[PDB]
Formats: structure tokens, sequence, C-alpha cells
């Protein structure tokens, strides 16, 4: 259950250059790769997020209606 949470905007961009920050800094954890990006993302322009952002949203949105449905009786899954 739980459609889960798709990309957050920061997922698209993260992927794009994760093996690249990992290549320069093969000493990051899910707390450093996250902290680094948590910054980069925050400083990716903002007007560079928008493209990735709109998608992360599109998906989050899907979830939001599938979660709203799940927690609001989304168990008889169109049977």
């Amino acid at each position: 259950n739980a459609p889960k949470r798709p990309p957050s905007a920061f997922f698209l961009f993260c992927s794009e250059y994760r093996p690249k920050i990992k290549g320069e800094h093969p000493g990051l954890s899910i707390g450093d790769v996250a902290k680094k990006l948590g910054e980069m993302w925050n400083n990716t322009a903002a007007d560079d997020k928008q493209p990735y952002e709109k998608k992360a949203a599109k998906l989050k949105e899907k979830y939001e209606k599938d979660i709203a449905a799940y927690r609001a009786k989304g168990k008889p899954d169109a049977a």
C-alpha cells in the first residue's frame, strides 16, 4: 500500500550528477550526498528547478490522489 512519494524536484537533479559528486567525493553517505545536494538544489538557480520541479510535482500529485484515495478507502482497487 502507500503509492509512496515520487521525486521531490531534488530527485531529478540529484540523479543527473550523483555518480559525479560521488566520483569527486567517494566519501559521502545518505547524509552527505543529501546535504551536498540539499545545498546545490537549494542553489541550482531555482529557475533551473522549475523544469525538474514541475515533474516532481506531476508525480507527487498522482500520489496525492492515490493516497487520498488509499487512506479514504482505496482498498477495493477497482475489482
